[PDB]
């Protein structure tokens, strides 16, 4: 069975969604139908799941996402982890916090600064959450965020191109 | 065979470094000279010992310092460590983020320098949390006693099940330790 | 069940890829319905696969060779790997700097420039040779089977005892392994 | 028994042998001697020892030096390394590869673009020896080389201020 991790990207990022459907809520709705008949496990990390709910009115879609894909928090799991992968994780936040930086300087000041690095600080851990469910679960990564995937192939974690989800799935009936 | 990783705090903190003398030098210069005749095993993650060597000139008591404490970086390869240090390091990012904005302020308004202000506050916060992880690493790493004058990481300590002491206890301990 | 990695070379080389057909987007196409219906697993790294992107259009094969096809990072952690795939990488970054400088001078001369020149033939240098790395060493995690129309990467697996094949036979080995 | 792996930087860098003697001569002379009676194991790789021999004039303490310090190849000796090492090394070769190219930018430029970049890479493969070496013995690494101290302790490997390897060795009788 092929476990695959999904990010939140691959139901707001039109250029994904649109191979399910042209309409948004009809994407995900045909993507919960495809997933009940494929033989694979879909899972989703908490923090993602409630950004994904917070910016896509999902209606009566969601308790019937809730039967489809496992909704999980690497976190509260409590997952070992090798010492080098935790500095590549702090690399990764310095990194993310000086874009914060660099973007606030493109915008007294002190309202957007702040707002800057608590939106990357919040991107870091969405993004570490993401990445550590497929670790653990040796799953796929399906992210349309291609920084994230350059993320996840410097730490060996295996990807597709979401563009192919669907192909995939009905492959594997 | 007790081991002991020790903070930056111990010899920064006089309500930690008195208990070996009011004096700061000559309190560095007795936990020396106690470390020299031990049945303790002494480390300080590298980027501990220098941040202690910005803030604190040794002279001709960093290389006898140097020989008493262990100086290792925690960056080991073929090590597991709990994910909940991710995690503790996005907590303590945050929370040096918010304090180093309200400092860069203040300091600003004494005085384009806010947006260089800005930067340094948060480079040393990030390099304050990277610190701290290094603490607790090495503990968990070398299953040691993580001594430090300092409660917020002692509060992580407890949290990932690192072993502690009351730092005011540590010249009584190697009292003990002596051979 | 026979496991192969292959690199870019099976589908750019006409010497090897003409053993699937004449036509390039038609070899390719043959070699994935072959690679469809066999007890052959497939394999190529990640950075190979981009490479093949950008110097062929596959179009709508490209979700089949995905497919087909496990496109792979061989950046694995638990893993040790022979410490003479550094010394490999390093003798190629040589080689290839050379041959770099001694090509931006022909361009620069048919065309500041030389800088841009000399800057693009190193960067071009380096992500050749850690393709070859990648190359190598996910046939060496998988212990598979090396697949590549590149005499020179084929000595270095050698070297490091690397299973290969002649990759004219691809075709035939996996009209066996066919189902 | 410590292990010790030295540099080059040890011998030619008056700074850290200074404290042995301010002579060069007299300082390696008097390192030897010391190191015979000293409870430690010492260590150089062939290709740091190579350049030892080219850039200072040994003499009759060539042979001396060989009776106190082990030299060998760590290429020679076939080790194994996790992959997430060989990756940091590649980076690693990367950041000097440009470094000998800003360097050749700062000095047609054919000449200059060749000998820069030969020794970025002679530079790397003898810091890689030097790595690699400690790595497998688990020794203290000795070095003037403050760039290589932040690549060894970006790896785990242990280290020593090179200003302090007389002092240790003296209370390692």
């Amino acid at each position: 069975m092929d476990t695959f991790v999904l990010d939140t990207s691959v139901f707001t990022n039109p250029d994904v969604y649109h191979q399910f459907e042209e309409d948004q809520l009809g994407a995900i709705e045909n993507f919960i139908s495809l997933a009940s008949h494929t033989n694979a496990n879909f899972f989703m990390p908490t923090s993602v799941y409630y950004e994904f709910t917070k910016m896509v009115s999902l209606g009566d879609l969601a308790p019937k996402f809730e039967l489809v894909v496992r909704i999980r928090s690497p976190r509260k799991w409590g997952l070992m982890v090798p010492a080098e992968f935790l500095y590549e994780f702090i690399e990764e936040v310095r990194y993310r916090i000086n874009k914060g930086l660099r973007i606030a300087e493109e915008h007294r000041l002190r309202e957007k600064y702040r707002e800057a690095l608590r939106a990357g600080i919040i991107d870091s851990k969405e993004d570490v959450d993401v990445l550590l469910l497929s670790y653990e679960l040796d799953a796929i990564l399906v992210s349309g965020d291609e920084g994230l995937r350059k993320w996840a192939d410097r730490v060996g974690i295996k990807l597709i191109d979401p563009k192919n989800l669907r192909y995939i799935m009905e492959n594997l009936t």
